[PDB]
C-alpha cells in the first residue's frame, strides 16, 4: 500500500458512514428507539461558541462552523445524545457533496472513546475497518503526515471513557500541533474540564427550538398525530417548553405506538418514565451500592430532590466528605452538571425543573410509607406551602407531583386544600380585568362598589388547580365530598373571547359538583353565535 | 536527523508554545481559574536585581532584560504562581516576532524542575515532544554545543524538585560554562540558597502595582463590576493595596462567579478562603502529621499566630529542636521565608500581614473551645 491509493481508500471512507448504523438512530443494544433513523431527524445543530469567563459568545451551527473551525475542540452540550450520529452525517455530508470545508479534508475517520483495543490505531480497524494491511503504526503515522490538514477525527465516547486504553488519546488532541490533522473533540460536560487547557476551538450545544423539534415529532408520527401532540403541548407552558430538547420530545415518542393521541396527563408522569430509563442506563452503573440500590442514593438525597422544589432551586452543591458520592447522580445524569469556578451540582440534564416529580415522588415515598409519622412528615412538607397561590414558584405544581405519585393520600392533600384561608394571592389581579372594563357591570349593580370578588380574587383560580388535581390522581368521586367543600362559597367568571377548553374537563366523573360554585359567569362580545358555552350546561 | 533541519525544528519550537495550555491559565490540575487566560491577563514583570548584600539594586522588566540578561539566573520572587506561564509566553514573543534579544537564541526550550523521567533529556521528549528521533543524548548535547549561544532554557518547578532525578540539572546551570547555551532557573525563594553559587544572573519579582494588577480583574469581571470592585477596596487602605500582588486579586475573582458586585465584607473573611487553598494545596503535601492534620500544626504554633498580631511582628524564628518542623508553614506557603544571613520565618507569601486573621482566628478557636476556660 502507497499513498497513491489514498482516493481509493478516501471513497471508501465516503461509504464508511454510507450505512443505516451511523443513519438509523438510537444504535444499540436500543435501539429503543430513541427517535427515528436519523436522516429524517437530522438538522444543524443549535450551538453556541463560549469565552473563557465561561458564557457563550456567538451562535454557531456546523453548517457556519465549516470554515470557521479551529482544532481541537472543546465543544459541549448538555448530556443525552448529544453529538448523537450527527456529526457522523455531518462526514456524511463530506460524503454527499457537501460544502468545501468539510472536504478540507482529504480523509475523515470516525473515531470511538468509547471501545479501544490494541494496537491503538487498529481500533479503527476493529471500528472503521477500511484500515489496509501493509500500514504499520508507525507508518500510518508518517502517512496521515504527509498531508497536514487532511484528515478530519471525530471523537465519540468522553464519558463512555474510562483508564484503560488511555494513551494516545490526548495525543491527537494535545499532540496535534504535531499531528496536524483537524478533530472534534467529544465531550460530555460533567468530564471537559479535563481538557479545557488542549482545544483551540470550543462551543455550547444550545437547547434546540421547541418548533424544529417537532420535526422530530414529524418523521414516526401521522402528521395529523403530530398536530394533535401540539395541542397537547399548549396544555401548559412548561409542557409546551419541553419540546427544547429532542429528549423531552423521546419522552413523549415511547407513548405513541398505542395511541393515536395522547397524555400523561401529568407534565410530570411524562417525566417519570426518563427517570425509570435513566435507572435502566446506570443498572451496569452501579458505581458502588448493591445491585440497583444505587438508586437508594437518589433517595437518600430524597429530601434533597424535595428541596429542588423546596429550596426554590434545583441546585445543590454535595455534601462534604464521603457523601460526595451523591454527585453519582451527576454521573447518572439525574443531576449532570456545568464546570465552572466553585461549581456545584443541578439536575439539568437539559432543563433542572424536570426533577420536579421526584420531589412530588419523595412526598409520595412518605405517604405510601411504613407508617403515619413518615406520612405526617410528609404532610409536614404541607406546612411548607401556601394554597394554590404558589403556582407562581416551584411548590405550586408540587401537590399535582405529590398526586400523579399516589392516589387515596391525595385525600391528604385535600386536607390542606380546606386549611387554605389566603384564598391564593391578590397582587396583580383584579375583579375588573374579566369583563375588561372600567365601568359599571351587572355584577357592579349587586355591589355598593367598584371591587369586592378582588378581595377573594382566586376563588376560581382555585378551581382550575383543583380540576387538574381531580385528574391527577384520577381521584373520581372518592375526593367528592372534599370538592363539594373546596369550591363553596365561590363564583367563576369566564369571557367568550377567553373561552378555555378545560373547562369540560371536570365533568369527567362530577360534573354535579360544579353546584357547590354559586355563579358561572359569562361575557359575550361581538355576536350572539353560544353554542360552545351552552354545550357545558 | 542534521543540524540543517534546526531550521525546521525551531519552527516547530515557536508552535511548542502555541497553544492554550501555555496560555490558559492556572494549567491543571485546577484550572481554579486563578485568573483568566494568560495572554489577557500577561503584563511586564516587576522584578529587581539585587546585590550579594541581600538588598535590591535596579528595577528591571524582561522587556529591558532582554539584553542585559546573563546566565544562570538566580532570579527569585515570593511564592504563587510566580513566573507562571508568562516566561512561556515570554519564549512565546521570541514566537511572536519579538524584540532581538529573544531572538538572540536559535532554539528556546521550556524546562521542568517538576517533573523527569530517563533518559533524562527525553524528559523535554516526554514534556516538549518535539525531539527527533534519531538525535540520541550524547548527540543531543553535541549538537546543543553547535551553536553555544543559540538556546535558551527555562527551568520550571523548583519547590516542586525533589531528590529523584537529581542529577544532570545543575549541569545545566553549573556545568553552564561549558554547556554555553543561556538559561533562566526556576527559584521559589525558600530554596534559592541551593544556588546562590551558580548564577551570574538575580533579581527579585517586585511586587506589582495594584493598579496595573486591575488589568488582572479585567479579564473575567465585566467593566463595570471592575469599578464596582475598584470602589469595594477603596473600602480601606489594607484592602486597596491588596492588589499589589496578582493572588488576593485571585482571592476576590474567586467570589463573582455568583455576584455583581461583592466584599467579604472583612478583608480577612476575603483571607480565609485563600487559607483553606492553602491547605488544598498541601493535602498531599502533608508532610508528616496525620491525614490533613499537619494543618494541626499552625494550630500548634497557633498561640505564635495569635503572637503575629500580638508581638507586633509576623516574624518568627522556629524553635529549636523537633519543633523546627513548624517552618513546614514555609513548606506550606503559610510562612514563607526570604533567604538571608541569620535568617527567620515570617508569613509573607506577599504581604505578612495576611495572617492577621489566622490570629484572630485562634482566638475564635479559643472562644468556640469545649471549655470556658
Amino acid at each position: 500500500v502507497t499513498e497513491e491509493d489514498l482516493n481509493v481508500l478516501a471513497q471508501n471512507l465516503k461509504d464508511l458512514y454510507n450505512s443505516p448504523a451511523f443513519l438509523n438512530f438510537y444504535p444499540l443494544g436500543e435501539d429503543i428507539d430513541i427517535i427515528f433513523n436519523l436522516e429524517k431527524t437530522f438538522t444543524e445543530p443549535i450551538m453556541w461558541k463560549k469565552d473563557h469567563r465561561h458564557h457563550r459568545v456567538e451562535q454557531l451551527t456546523l453548517g457556519s462552523l465549516l470554515e470557521a473551525l479551529k482544532s481541537p475542540c472543546l465543544i459541549e452540550g448538555e448530556s443525552g445524545k448529544g453529538k448523537s450520529t450527527l456529526l457522523q452525517r455531518i462526514a456524511m455530508l463530506w460524503a454527499s457533496g457537501g460544502c468545501r470545508a468539510l472536504k478540507g479534508f482529504r480523509l475523515v475517520f470516525f473515531i470511538h472513546l468509547r471501545s479501544a483495543r490494541g494496537g491503538l490505531f487498529e481500533t479503527l480497524y476493529d471500528q472503521l475497518l477500511n484500515i489496509p494491511d501493509f500500514i504499520s503504526k508507525p507508518t500510518f503515522k508518517a502517512l496521515l503526515l504527509k498531508l497536514h490538514k487532511e484528515v478530519l477525527f471525530l471523537l465519540d465516547g468522553y464519558n463512555e471513557f474510562h483508564p484503560q486504553n488511555c494513551p494516545e488519546i490526548e495525543a491527537l488532541i494535545k499532540e496535534n500541533h504535531r499531528f496536524k490533522n483537524m478533530v472534534i473533540v467529544t465531550t460530555t460536560t460533567e468530564c471537559l474540564r479535563h481538557i479545557r487547557h488542549v482545544g483551540a476551538l470550543t462551543a455550547e450545544v444550545g437547547d434546540m427550538t421547541e418548533d424544529s423539534a417537532k420535526d422530530l415529532i414529524e418523521a414516526v408520527l401521522v402528521p395529523d398525530q403530530v398536530e394533535r401532540l401540539w395541542a397537547q403541548i399548549q396544555e401548559s407552558r412548561c409542557l409546551r417548553n419541553l419540546m427544547k430538547t429532542p429528549l423531552f420530545v423521546v419522552i413523549t415518542c415511547a407513548i405513541q405506538m398505542g395511541r393515536q393521541e395522547f397524555q400523561a396527563h401529568t407534565q410530570t408522569m411524562l417525566f417519570q418514565t426518563f427517570y425509570d430509563l435513566l435507572i435502566q442506563k446506570n443498572s451496569h452503573r452501579y458505581r458502588g451500592g448493591a445491585s440497583g440500590d444505587f438508586a437508594r442514593s437518589l433517595d437518600y438525597c430524597g429530601d434533597l430532590a424535595l428541596e429542588g422544589v423546596f429550596a426554590h432551586k434545583f441546585d445543590f452543591e454535595p455534601e462534604h466528605g464521603s457523601s460526595m458520592n451523591e454527585d453519582v447522580l451527576v454521573t447518572i445524569g439525574l443531576l449532570c452538571k456545568y464546570t465552572a469556578q466553585r461549581l456545584k451540582p443541578t439536575y439539568k440534564f437539559f432543563h433542572k425543573s424536570f426533577q420536579e416529580y421526584t420531589a412530588g415522588r419523595r412526598l409520595s415515598s412518605l405517604l405510601t410509607s411504613k407508617e403515619p409519622e413518615e406520612v405526617s412528615k410528609g404532610n409536614s412538607y404541607l406546612n411548607k406551602m401556601v394554597s394554590i397561590s404558589d403556582i407562581t414558584s416551584l411548590y405550586g405544581n408540587l401537590l399535582l407531583y405529590t398526586c400523579g405519585s399516589s392516589t387515596e393520600a391525595t385525600r391528604a392533600v385535600m386536607r390542606h386544600l380546606a386549611m387554605v384561608y389566603q384564598h391564593g394571592s391578590l397582587q396583580g389581579l383584579s375583579v375588573t380585568k374579566r369583563p375588561l372594563w372600567r365601568q359599571e357591570s351587572i355584577q357592579s349593580l349587586r355591589n355598593t362598589t367598584e371591587q369586592d370578588v378582588l378581595k377573594a380574587i382566586n376563588v376560581n383560580s382555585f378551581v382550575e388547580c383543583g380540576i387538574n388535581l381531580f385528574s391527577e390522581s384520577m381521584s373520581k368521586s372518592d375526593l367528592s365530598q372534599e370538592f363539594e367543600a373546596f369550591f363553596q362559597g365561590k363564583s367563576l367568571y369566564i369571557n367568550s373571547e377567553n373561552i378555555p377548553d378545560y373547562l369540560f374537563d371536570f365533568f369527567e366523573y362530577l360534573p354535579n359538583c360544579a353546584s357547590a360554585l354559586d355563579f358561572v359567569k359569562l361575557d359575550f362580545y361581538e355576536r350572539a353565535t353560544p353554542p360552545r358555552a351552552v354545550s357545558l350546561f
